[PDB]
């Protein structure tokens, strides 16, 4: 259940490292720092069914995932992700928030966000927009807060005690394990509120929309469209990764129905 990335084997290794995290955020180099030092980083990534958690270690960067590459991304995943050391600022809808070691972060990768990180290893989940879409009015005005207290120490030895035993899981486990940590995590974003811009990208839109309509039997592509402000091949492209829009709405009401070189967004397809 393995996949690796690392560019300790080449020399010019942030150029490899951007490539590989292109699809997620744009990388760039501190001001200072030359690409002849090198950029020594690690990923590793386990598919938990859909679910991905990645282990992370990075030098000090600068990401951005922007308007223009949310316009035809389709990753929406809920991203919550804990740092063991370092330290990111991240700039999202006019504000800053801080996460240190021992603490969450939480973000749709729906939304834009700009932020740098120190040097840091991190523990990332990668949960896909319907895991959590029962709880997502709560989770749009909770994007881009931190995570810290006994309830995010808990995600915490959790996620710890898991990450000791990857490699060993099983799948009888994983859907138990997939549902304990959508319940924590839900659980932590109850969390002190702000107060809204909000430029959705397509993706997370469409997802949204299709969630909430679900059971209109008229929920075809032309509505979709219509409603997104968006063509029938824009659509089409979004989907086209998961088999298409209309192959998505079956197995979504498939499961209604139930219990009634490679990059990162090649990780994030979960088929």
């Amino acid at each position: 259940s393995r996949f690796s990335t690392r560019d300790l084997p080449p020399q010019e290794q942030f150029r490899s490292w951007r490539a590989h995290m292109a699809p997620l955020v744009d990388v760039r180099l501190p001001d200072g720092v030359s690409e002849e030092d090198g950029f020594p980083a690690e990923l590793t990534g386990w598919h938990l069914g859909d679910l991905l958690i990645v282990q992370q270690v990075t030098p000090a960067h600068s990401y951005e995932r922007s308007q223009t590459m949310l316009r035809s991304s389709p990753i929406d995943h809920w991203n919550v992700g804990l740092f063991r050391s370092g330290r990111s600022w991240t700039e999202a809808d006019r504000r800053v928030t801080e996460t240190g070691p021992g603490e969450f972060f939480f973000r749709s990768l729906g939304y834009p966000y700009r932020g740098r990180m120190t040097d840091a290893a991190s523990i990332l989940l990668f949960m896909p927009y319907e895991l959590l879409a029962d709880d997502a009015g709560k989770l749009e005005g909770a994007n881009n807060s931190v995570l810290s207290g006994n309830l995010a120490d808990l995600l915490a030895n959790y996620i710890n005690g898991m990450e000791e035993n990857l490699g060993n899981i099983t799948v009888e486990e994983v859907p138990r394990i997939v549902r304990t940590i959508r319940d924590m995590v839900v659980a932590c974003v109850a969390a002190v509120r702000p107060d809204s811009q909000a430029k959705m990208g397509v993706m997370e839109r469409a997802h949204r929309y299709i969630h909430l309509n679900l059971n209109s039997g008229d929920l075809t592509p032309e509505t979709i469209c219509r409603e997104l402000g968006i063509s029938r091949t824009r659509l089409y492209q979004l989907f086209e990764p998961s088999g298409g829009v209309l192959n998505y709405i079956r197995r979504r009401r498939l499961l209604q129905a139930y219990a009634e070189g490679a990059t990162i967004g090649d990780w994030l397809k979960s088929v």
